[PDB]
Parts: C-alpha cells; sequence; structure tokens
C-alpha cells in the first residue's frame, strides 16, 4: 500500500505539538486522568471527575497531542460555562471551597449580566510551557467566534497546583502571571507538599497575562498552530 | 476505518517541520528542482543534475517535509563524499569553476589523508531559516555515527547563491556566518542579479558557524527533531 511505511521513516525523532478540538470519542480517559492530576488525590475524591470530563468535552476545549489525532491528549484547556452549568457537581464543589468563591458567584455573576468561565487547564509535567500562549489564544477564539461580535467571558475561575520545593514553585509557570493580575487569589494548606490554588481573573487580566507570557518559541508556535 | 478522519481534525492549522533521511523512491524529482534553484538557470546547464541527485540519494542526506513522509522535500542537506566520487560529473564541474577550487583539490589529493564533503543545501524560499541548525546537526551525526569514534569530514565545499538588492543579500542566512569562517570564499559576477558563491570551510569553522546561528527557535527544533 504505502511504500513509505516501514522504510526508514522513523530514523529521526519528530516531536510535534499538534492542536485539536476536544474529541468526545477519543479524549475522555486521558482528560479524566489529567483532572486527577490537577485536583490531586484528595480533592479528586470530592468531585465527580467523569461528569466534569463529559462537561469539558461539550465545552470550548483545545488539546495538544504529539502522537496523532487518534492518541491521548497530553495537555488541554477548557472554558466551562458557569451559568449554563450552575447546578453541576463541579459548581457544587467550587461553592464549598471558600466563601470568596461563593460570594463572587452570587454577587458578581448571579447579580446581573456578567459571564464567568470555569477554567480547566492541565498537562503532563514533561510538556513544554511554551505551548500555553497558543493554547489560550485558540481556546479564547473558540469562545469569541461562537459568541460572535468579538464577545468574551468577563471572568475566569482558575484552579491550579503549586508545590513546596523542600520555597514554593509552580507546576504551571503561567500562574505567576495570573496571580499578578488576579482579582482574588487564595490557597489551601499544603498536603504532601502540594498546594491547591484558586484565582479569579477578569478578561483584561487574562489577556495581559498571556501577552506577558509570550516568548520567541510560543510566538513561533502561534504562527504554525492556529485557526483558519 | 479511522473514525478521527473527517471528524473536525482540521479545525486548527498545524504546520510541523519533520526531518527524514533521503528517500530514493520519493525525493528525486523535488531534489533535482531544488538543485536547479541552487545552481541557477545557466550553471544548471553545465551540471548533470540527475546524476547529482542520484549521488545525493546515496549519501548522508536529511530532508524537511511539512506534508508527510510521502510528500516532496521542501529543504535538504547532503554531504557527498569527494574521494568516493572523485571522477563524478559534479567534481569535474567544480574543478573548472575557478582555479581557487582546483588548487584546493590538488592540495587535498596530494595530502592523501584529508577528507572533504561536497555540501549540497537548498530549500524553498518560504522555509524558515531556523531549521538550518538542526538540519546540519542531524546530517553531521549521520556521518559521525557511521564512521564511529566521533570522526568527521575535515573540509566542506559549499556552493550557494546571493542576490543584488537593486547592496548584496543572502538567500541562505547561514552563509553570512559560513563566510566569516571560510578557508576560501569567492563569488562570480552577478547574472540576472544572482551571484554564485563558493566557500570551503574546515570542520571547526563549520561547527562555529552553526553555533553562532543558533536561536531560541532552532534550539527548540533541535530538542524535538533529532536521532534516537
Ligand atoms: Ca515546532
Amino acid at each position: 500500500e504505502n511504500e513509505e511505511e516501514q522504510n526508514g521513516e522513523e530514523e529521526i525523532v519528530n516531536i510535534d505539538f499538534d492542536f485539536f478540538g476536544g474529541n468526545p470519542e477519543v479524549d475522555f480517559h486521558a482528560l479524566k486522568n489529567l483532572l486527577r492530576q490537577l485536583f490531586g488525590p484528595q480533592e479528586s475524591t470530592r468531585i465527580q471527575l467523569s461528569s466534569l470530563a463529559d462537561l469539558i468535552l461539550g465545552s470550548p476545549t483545545t488539546t495538544i497531542k504529539t502522537d496523532g489525532k487518534e492518541s491521548d491528549p497530553y495537555c488541554f484547556l477548557s472554558f466551562v460555562d458557569f451559568k449554563a452549568n450552575h447546578l453541576s457537581d463541579y459548581v457544587k464543589y467550587l461553592q464549598k471551597v471558600d466563601m470568596r468563591l461563593s460570594t463572587f458567584f452570587k454577587t458578581m455573576i448571579d447579580s446581573g449580566n456578567k459571564n464567568c468561565a470555569l477554567v480547566l487547564s492541565e498537562r503532563l509535567i514533561n510538556m513544554p510551557p511554551e505551548v500555553v500562549p497558543p493554547l489560550y489564544k485558540i481556546t479564547l477564539e473558540d469562545v469569541a467566534t461562537a459568541l460572535g461580535d468579538d464577545k468574551h467571558y468577563d471572568f475566569y475561575i482558575i484552579v491550579t497546583r503549586k508545590y513546596e520545593v523542600n520555597e514554593v514553585d509552580y507546576f504551571h509557570e503561567e500562574d505567576r502571571f495570573f496571580e499578578k493580575y488576579a482579582k482574588i487569589h487564595f490557597e489551601s494548606e499544603a498536603k504532601k507538599g502540594v498546594i491547591s490554588s484558586y484565582m479569579i481573573l477578569d478578561h483584561e487580566g487574562l489577556v495581559k497575562s498571556i501577552d506577558e507570557l509570550e516568548t520567541e518559541i510560543s510566538t513561533w508556535l502561534e504562527h504554525h498552530h492556529h485557526h483558519h
């Protein structure tokens, strides 16, 4: 059939970071395990991660795969809509994390017309951090294009994880910038050296964070990995 | 059948630069046309380019393809062995280019112990120049791995092309660095605004040139496109 198969085509390692929309036929298992990594072994027992993975797969979502469209995602970003999922298990969880979250939802979001995205972002720890700017730009475009009129979310709820080095460092280096612009930031006590961290950002702050995150490599990736 | 085909897999453009060994079953036509571009319309009538492309396909050669292993190379680098091909049409051509190349060949032949690569390097003008450091590193490894003992060629004869701006500029930005380290470098008179340029480098000068050429992006490519 294909005379280039089994004919020296793998002599050179070629690791490519290809971006795909969330695929409900392929991505569920790997997404569920990335959520387990994000929330950690204790909080994973407190969230229905199967339900959250299903929600993600019906939401604006971008994955990164190095082993083809058929393979597992090694990184994803998803913007889950708060108001449309206001009765979801994950919203139920977030309402109980801290009064700052429940107060924000009630007073800033339920109060009026402002829209809130629940950000789910995780990747295997060997994934390069320079994929993050193109990842956010593509997924933000998914929202803006579907909403039309260059609209966007007003606020973003980001859950992430940090660690004690014996000093605290970041699994996701972009969180350094998110923290700089966060309207609200708080963290749980460390457990097994890992800290659960919660940030509320407005859209201006999110965009500023991604701009400040840009490197020569992430700009290169944006030029080669983008919507039509 | 592949259920991920015709299922949203092209929503995001993903341009990747994959590196392959020279493929005699696929690459001949494109290599010959890249040789025509390299030598130009006048000198192409003075070289048997079919014979040269055949020599390239039997030599250490790396190509870059964006459209898969079955597609045409858009960039290649080849090190053709001088001594093994010392009666070839291409050596005959180089001997008559200029007394400065003929004198170098004589000094080499008479030495009896030095090895020289005939470097053939060309790419479509839309290819990004940052691919050049990983392209050279992979092809040099082809030589060193085959020979063992970290051995390498002593000298490299590079034919290239430059152009008159109406000032002289480079089709291959790496030539600016090669020129600074060249054992011998001379150029023919411009024809139709295009200048034929001839460089002889020793291995130390070639290594220094590639190191000077490295950028954040070319180093990124090296980390993701390399031998096993
Ligand atoms: Ca790349």
